[PDB]
């Protein structure tokens, strides 16, 4: 029983103006389980217009952070109260294991709770004094919402990624149009009803589902959208920013990557191996910050890889709703094909499939893929360079720190990295040298809402979460006042 | 007495690779008084390589901010020492009255001193801890230089606008390539000598003078440049960001505007009139933040208007070196033509040229334009919409406060605005309502390095100066560490 909704615009359920709709496919069974509306430019026009009027009213954007925080905590509470519903809907549609989805939904609650406090902190930052060296002038800073924002979220954490954008935008006092991925939109549409139950003012959040080209692209190009927040592939990020440039519209981008996990010899191998599979295979490999390039010190390489491979065999590939399930199907046929082609090309280029590379034997149907390990890698192969976004790991060995650092930085990406070593002095050295936005030490993949997140290089720019997240949605307004009533005395009179 | 320089690359003076030069014109005489090296894509390539090299060395980017602050203070002292040299050069190059150039070169020194302060305080921000909920993980933030940056600065405050970008970039630990405007590059080139004399490591700052498409565009699209800071026209900002989009590289943009000065009945007219003059006619009207749209209350419009022209007539237009000069030529023939066309077009549209609109008849050579006041304006007119960048003021009346805000916000731009009223509670209302990044209360145009500066809407995005400027050049790196030494316990062995 998959919900059936319209678009969420101005607090109402509205059918797309041209009434089109697209299927919702369960990645486990490969067959349609329902539908979602497919918006077009006409609908964006309506949603943005609704966003702008909600911005202009006297019950949201000009109110205090403390006021909006009540709605943010209500949202978190309404999410928690309905966690069972959301977890299940996230588990079908997206395809990640049930145990992954429960942690997702718990995190969207924590995220709204965290940004509620941040909204509250915002008030305490209004009219912050700025010291001037002329007693004639006083100065302070106001922090006001930019206006109407376009939020474009990816399908690997459907509600949670949307939350990372929605929560700071609302905290800041902006109003928003959210466009989730057509691959996994059901929980995001459900969120629309959470907004009504908490009495979020009509138009403050608008949710348009649909194809990127049909719904997303006009959101980005709309002349009354003040800012875009995009999470996605680097390729699409170039397009979004190019589009935003024609109206010189600001943009924050987090664009995935090819992140390295560097493993030195002085490690407890069994623990590090468990992080290594968590860094590449969790979320079915579909992790923007996946540590897909394992760089392991030559001396423990043989032992590491062997411990690695049957840790990998003990991971249970099943239907998402099955107990103990630790790997679901990848999100779509399209993704399925691409990941299998990456595997095929890897071999054709002369790499070895040390393990996997095929559909699991005990799962005839569904876009399932065994956790794949690739060795015999030269840095020239496409599998070393390109983002696979599937449960495939690449292994290479290295001599020393210099080779490790060089190999780890040998990508045009720069999102994250993980370094593993009992020498903490060495851990600090590598962290400083890694050309990335986030470094895990003796772990891989924990993302707390408390701390700043974002990449550099082809992984994008801007920082979300932590005390940076709300700043992306703010107009920093300088206010400078002449308090002397003396003439300026520059001209003559 | 005007220097003949080469490009400043890797600490030494280099002939452009294809060896071109372009003239330096005194805007006051229309005389060619010298020439400047004209760099091309080949020279950009050499400068970027030199900057990358200098970034990888151990004497700059990974040193402390305390260490880099000694250089910034040496630069401030060198500038103050050579104050007379730089002021004379800025005056003859840019056309601005000598007394204005005096304030500009003082401010340059002030900017390097303030950011010396910012560099120092960067050290106390390193490894700032971030409290996590789970005792297993610890977190902190590192603030590291982004890498090699491209700085593209305008001609209206030549050395000062460059400093606004150079000072924080060096503070952050970046290496930079600066491309000043070809209409006014002399002092920026002379800055290369300041760098050698304080011993800045070679390649840390590189100065490429030359034409926009030849030197600027290659810098923007260069694959080893990690970020661009641009100030200039909105039309060019769009093309800059579009180019940056290709490689998804971050930009900051400050793109001028059409800023309103709003004047209510409860004011001292002689004092507000002087600020109105300063906000539109100072820097020969070449102010990115010029308050070029006078909105004056109906009840006092008549008086205000001709007290305005009284003051205006008293403005000494002359050669900038002449004692008492309060208005010099605009920068170039091109700008002179465009400004005249703006005036020509306004009267064809039916506006009144109340005063000025012509070349001053006591000055037969030089790009001199009379301060111009245009009344009988419809908001449909070009001169109400488009940035003139000349000494040209637009005047419109209003009845209500609602109408004033409406008119003030009736623009695609949003850089600055100024509000005049002795009623301060009313001043506070208006400041909150104005869709701009900078509001002046009972004054017009004072920019202190202590306060953040930038616009919204088509005036761009990002904040320079104050405690914001250095952050545009940092990689905010999250570092999170598992300190538990226990299995993750997610995957079964
Ligand atoms: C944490 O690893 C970041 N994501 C978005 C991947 C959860
Ligand atoms: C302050 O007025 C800003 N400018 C750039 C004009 C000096
Ligand atoms: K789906
Ligand atoms: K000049």
């Amino acid at each position: 029983p998959i919900p059936a909704r319209q678009l969420f615009i101005d607090g109402e359920w509205r059918e797309p103006i041209k009434k089109n709709r697209i299927p919702v496919i369960n990645p486990s069974t490969e067959e349609i389980i329902g539908d979602i509306p497919a918006a077009t430019a006409e609908d964006v026009e309506v949603a943005v217009v609704a966003a702008r009027r909600a911005f202009r009213r006297n019950n949201w954007s000009a109110t205090s952070g403390a006021h909006r925080a009540t709605y943010l905590r209500a949202i978190a509470a309404k999410i928690t109260e309905k966690k069972d519903h959301f977890v299940k809907l996230e588990t079908i549609d997206s395809g990640k294991p049930f145990d992954e989805a429960v942690l997702d939904i718990d995190d969207v609650a924590s995220c709204f709770e965290y940004f509620a406090g941040q909204a509250e902190a915002l008030d305490g930052k209004q009219k912050a004094p700025v010291t001037l060296p002329m007693e004639r002038f006083k100065s302070h800073v106001l922090r006001q919402p930019l206006g109407v924002v376009g939020l474009i979220s990816p399908w690997n954490y459907p509600l949670l990624m949307a939350t990372w954008k929605i929560a700071p935008a609302l905290a800041a006092g902006c109003t928003a149009v959210l466009k989730p991925s057509e691959l996994a939109s059901v929980t995001c549409l459900e969120f629309g009803e959470v907004c009504n139950e908490v009495g979020l003012p009509p138009g403050v959040l608008n949710i348009l589902t649909g194809l990127g080209p049909d719904a997303g692209a006009p959101l980005v190009s709309h002349p009354d959208v003040d800012k875009i927040a995009f999470t996605g592939s680097s390729a699409t990020g170039s397009k979004v920013m190019a589009s935003a440039a024609q109206l010189v519209k600001p943009v924050t981008l987090e664009l995935g990557g090819k992140s390295p996990i560097v493993v030195f010899e002085d490690v407890d191998i069994d623990k590090v191996v468990e992080w290594t599979i968590f860094g590449c295979f969790w979320t079915n490999g579909q992790i923007c910050s996946a540590t897909s390039r394992l760089l392991v010190h030559e001396s423990i390489a043989a032992e590491f890889v062997d411990k690695l491979v049957k840790w990998t065999k003990n991971i249970k590939i099943s239907d998402p709703f099955e107990e103990g399930c630790r790997l679901g199907p990848v999100i779509s046929k399209g993704q399925y094909d691409k990941i299998m082609k990456f595997i095929s090309t890897a071999k054709s280029e002369g790499a070895t499939i040390l393990y996997g590379g095929s559909r699991p034997e005990h799962l005839k149907k569904g876009y399932y893929i065994e956790p794949t390990i690739v060795t015999d890698i030269s840095t020239s192969m496409q599998i070393w360079k390109e983002e696979v976004f599937g449960p495939v790991l690449c292994v290479k060995t290295f001599s020393s720190e210099d080779e490790a650092i060089a190999l780890a930085n040998d990508t045009e990406y720069g999102l994250a990295a993980a370094v593993f070593s009992n020498d903490l002095e060495r851990c600090e050295r590598i962290t400083k040298a890694l050309e990335v936005g986030a470094v895990w030490v003796n772990c891989s993949q924990p993302c707390f809402v408390q701390a700043p997140w974002g990449g550099i290089k082809r992984s994008g720019f801007g920082r979300e979460l932590g005390e940076w997240g709300i700043q992306n949605y703010l107009n920093i307004k300088q206010v400078t006042q002449d308090i002397s009533d003396e003439p300026w005395g520059w001209y003559k009179s």
